[PDB]
């Protein structure tokens, strides 16, 4: 349920989740986060 600050860490996140990673480990190296809600925060 994935939320990123901008386009890069938005790839950043979507391959490494595809090459493996958990979704703590991606928001972690993404600089992204996870809501249990419908959309993201500015
Ligand atoms: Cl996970
Ligand atoms: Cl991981
Ligand atoms: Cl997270
Ligand atoms: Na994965
Ligand atoms: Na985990
Ligand atoms: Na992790």
């Amino acid at each position: 349920k994935s939320c990123c600050r901008n386009t890069l860490a938005r790839n950043c996140y979507n391959a490494c989740r595809f090459t493996g990673g958990s979704q703590p480990t991606c928001g972690i190296l993404c600089d992204c986060i996870h809501v249990t809600t419908t959309t993201c925060p500015s």
